């Protein structure tokens, strides 16, 4: 049985969890806090990581690509190369330009730290460019990349709420406000995978901050 | 035939170019400078981007995945999912943790700007953790992910030299010094693809820097 390692307070962990659940791949969840990870499976100590009989993988999108390839029964990518491209493009744009941009701010927004005004100013200029660019790509019809649920949704379902929260705190504005995110999440809310992931997330987040 | 858009001074452009060359896929290069891109194709103005009859794609790894699916004749990924995964893991680690980390220094290293001491310190602490982590994934036997040329080499071939140059300029030491990068580039040096890419890279860098923009 494949082991998904990390913690449900992690959005990238939840991205993989969503894929696993949607595809009906059996898996075991392993609680591995930062600093308590398997450095042979995850050499830079990042979560999530996956351990199987055949090996380990330590980057969430790499994992999800592996799942697509290893478990073809319920595909989460379109068959057509271009269409699959458009899904991947939405994921990448999302993670590289929205999530990672916002992530520079998380120490302050979420973990009681401080980030400089210079950093804040930098990230805002990026987000101001990147959000409208992402809106150009996203479909929300009703799913992020179109009329079906894909790997892009696995990513959007977990990243969008965090980018929103983060920006509201730092900038006093939800920089995703002009996107149909509330309606998107409502669409997702109905899904059992999403319900489990969100319930687990809240539980782990409480646990993590109790510590 | 597909258009590869951007400019050859770009490492991410060249990553795609190498894949195209290696796979014998025909393409046309379209010059598109930063600030002058086709934003219907590339909404955040990033290069490289690809335009085909069927549509457009604007991220390099997204493009290279597309080429593998659309042009399967000369594969740059193994068939085994786990093996294909190790290759992707190398690309991802390298880009997210080595390239993007060093990229924060490029303004000063390459473009005559200044980055703050705080930024230099930050990035150095990151690279000092991430380089040895990368070294654990990398095989260099003789290729980056193993004994065959893969998509990971298209990435490593372009990103590793830039990370070394950057760090030497900024820190007065090659932070990749403990990896066999010299030997790796020599391995790659013989490849016609790499030779064309490097030639064009240099020509375009000079042109780029000549511009009043």
């Amino acid at each position: 049985m494949l082991k998904l390692c990390g913690f449900a307070a992690s959005n990238y962990y939840n991205k993989v969890k969503l894929a696993l659940l949607e595809k009906n791949v059996p898996f075991e969840e392993v609680l591995a806090w930062i600093g308590e990870t398997d450095t042979t499976a995850t050499p830079a100590g990042k979560v999530p990581y996956m351990i199987t009989e055949s090996g380990s993988l330590c980057e969430s999108e790499v994992i999800n690509e592996y799942l697509e390839a290893a478990y073809p029964q319920t595909p989460l990518l379109p068959r057509d190369p271009m269409q699959a491209g458009k899904v991947r493009e939405i994921v990448t744009f999302l993670e590289l330009y929205l999530e990672l941009t916002a992530r520079e701010l998380y120490p302050e927004a979420f973990f009681g730290g401080k980030v400089s005004d210079n950093v804040k100013e930098r990230q805002l200029k990026l987000l101001s460019r990147y959000v409208p660019a992402f809106a150009k790509l996203a479909k929300f019809s009703p799913y992020v990349a179109g009329d079906t649920f894909t790997l892009a949704d696995c990513a959007a379902a977990v990243h969008l709420p965090l980018v929103s929260s983060c920006t509201k705190i730092i900038y006093g504005k939800d920089l995703l406000a002009d996107l149909p995110v509330k309606e998107y999440l409502k669409t997702l809310s109905e899904r059992p995978s999403v319900q489990k992931v969100n319930a687990d997330r809240k539980a782990n987040t409480e646990l993590m901050l109790s510590r």
